[PDB]
């Protein structure tokens, strides 16, 4: 299989993990800590000492199936692009919105499409378009946290997800 990863950061990765998990395509989804200041930080370090690390989602997907172009669309469904360090009550910078890549020629096709979904929005988007400075997986505990806690928080309509992209079934 042809593989490919992109690291999306859209608040809580409790639901953006569980939400990219039902895609067909998706390979894996692994949350971590995504662009901080901070090497090796913890749950509590991002959450309450300031590392500067975006709640981040490593998505591998099937670049025979899926386009990075399709990823970010599926992206653009479950996330406010217009909210600054918060997503509705999560409010941080650890929740800001953010895809960082790690090609370079990436930076581009984000561009482009955050430029389109800027096109349907009043406000101006804030979604961080950078290279993956650096990436650390989180704890077990927070891996497939919502296929273990089925009731737990999620701030994601995962439903979104079963409707198609244009030209697919």
């Amino acid at each position: 299989m042809n593989t490919r990863t992109i690291y999306l950061a859209g608040g809580c990765f409790w639901g953006l993990e569980a939400y990219f998990q039902r895609i067909d395509g998706v390979v894996d989804a692994v949350s971590g800590y995504a662009n901080g200041n901070t090497k090796n930080p913890s749950y509590e370090d991002v959450s309450y000492r300031h590392t500067g690390h975006a709640e981040t989602v490593k998505v591998t997907y099937d670049a025979d199936k899926l386009s990075l172009d399709d990823i970010l669309q599926y992206f653009f469904r479950v996330v406010d692009p217009t909210s600054l360090n918060k997503q509705g009550n999560d409010t941080g910078t650890q929740y800001r919105s953010g895809v960082y890549y790690t090609d370079p020629a990436e930076k581009a096709v984000i561009a482009a499409a955050l430029k389109r979904e800027q096109q349907k929005y009043q406000l101006p988007l804030v979604v961080e378009n950078e290279p993956l400075k650096n990436f650390y997986d989180a704890e077990e505990y927070h891996q497939d946290y919502l296929i273990k806690n089925p009731n737990g928080y999620c701030h994601i309509d995962i439903r979104k997800a079963d409707e198609p992209l244009p030209g697919k079934t």
